[PDB]
């Protein structure tokens, strides 16, 4: 039932480790899922909708993990609080690099992919800004830039910088250094005068 | 002579304000330059090579402006020194938003476009890192992250953040606020403990 659907998704995510979506045919997905090409189309209109579903699950997995942190504060310093939260994105997207890479490509051609990404970035920026505001209200952070503008740039930094590490781009921060790098830039810019 | 070449480039940059490169034909470029389609191909192998030339000139215009700042230090504080340098990218790419937007798209499909971008980002990161190192040697900046890793993330922040402002993306920092936003994040992360 929904098992044939998982088979298509797992075949898609596995095939994206090797080649781009343009190099993957519907026949490839059906064969890997052990169904016919017409049977495929009963679960998905296109290979793009398969990628969209994959990307939706990764993004919602990150968002839910961040949701879980928010409701359970980790008893630790402010630097570590920020570290733990940025780590959700490092670990979640870093555990799904093929989908992250293919989703980024799809933003140029899929309105749904762009709108999905944009919606969750908006959500994460707003929550970053609220935490910054809370820190300012309690006197732990100085009132420097507008909180939402600062939060926007930091979250766009993470998007671009994590993606480059995962993709092995030149230039990029080494994957084993990128978390420490982003944390330093967040904490100095949030708490620095 | 080279005048027919400028006509093609100026037609291309003007046409990219209205539609993407895929929506622009070689006939459109020839007509706008007042030459035939075969005459076009004597100056350029393809419409992609036209975009590549446009992007090369914008990037080299930024790099040369940054070169000029480096050789003439502006008598001013450290915050302003960084402001003046980030402003070169704000003003140069912001004066060529159609080409900047089309060049970014081309990175996904043109090896030359990606290699051109990557080469100059490497160059600008290395120079950022040298200035950070110089500041540390003179005791003005603390020895926190590796200078080259810090410089990488800040320069990737600017790339992603300026592009989003220019493109009117959601989310983005307003174009009239993005320079102040980036400067704050650079100065706090370079000089902050
Ligand atoms: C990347 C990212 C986005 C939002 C938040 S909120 C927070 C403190 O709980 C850390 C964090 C990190
Ligand atoms: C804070 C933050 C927000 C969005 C994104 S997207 C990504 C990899 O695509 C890492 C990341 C980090
Ligand atoms: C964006 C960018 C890149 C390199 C440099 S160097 C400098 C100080 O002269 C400011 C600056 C800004
Ligand atoms: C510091 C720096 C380096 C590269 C780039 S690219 C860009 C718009 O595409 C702005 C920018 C800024």
């Amino acid at each position: 039932g929904d098992d044939r659907e998982l088979a298509i998704l797992a075949t898609a995510e596995n095939l994206l480790e090797d080649r781009p979506l343009a190099d993957i045919s519907v026949d490839d997905l059906a064969k890997g899922a052990g169904i016919s090409r017409p049977t495929f189309y009963f679960y998905f209109p296109s290979k793009e909708a398969v990628l969209l579903t994959l990307l939706d699950r990764v993004v919602n997995q990150a968002d839910m993990a961040l949701q879980t942190l928010a409701e359970n504060p980790a008893d630790t310093d402010r630097e570590n609080m920020w570290r733990t939260g940025i780590n959700v994105f490092f670990e979640t997207f870093g555990s799904h690099k093929a989908v992250t890479r293919a989703g980024q490509a799809a933003r140029a051609t899929s309105v749904e992919v762009a709108e999905l990404w944009s919606t969750f970035m908006q959500k994460w920026i707003a929550y970053t800004a609220a935490v910054i505001d809370a820190e300012r209200d309690r006197g732990a952070a100085p009132r420097t830039l507008p909180a939402h503008e600062l939060a926007t740039a930091l979250n766009l930094m993470n998007e671009r910088t994590l993606f480059a590490s995962f993709a092995g781009e030149q230039p990029s921060v080494p994957e084993a250094r990128v978390l420490d790098t982003l944390v330093h830039i967040w904490v100095t810019s949030i708490y620095g005068e």
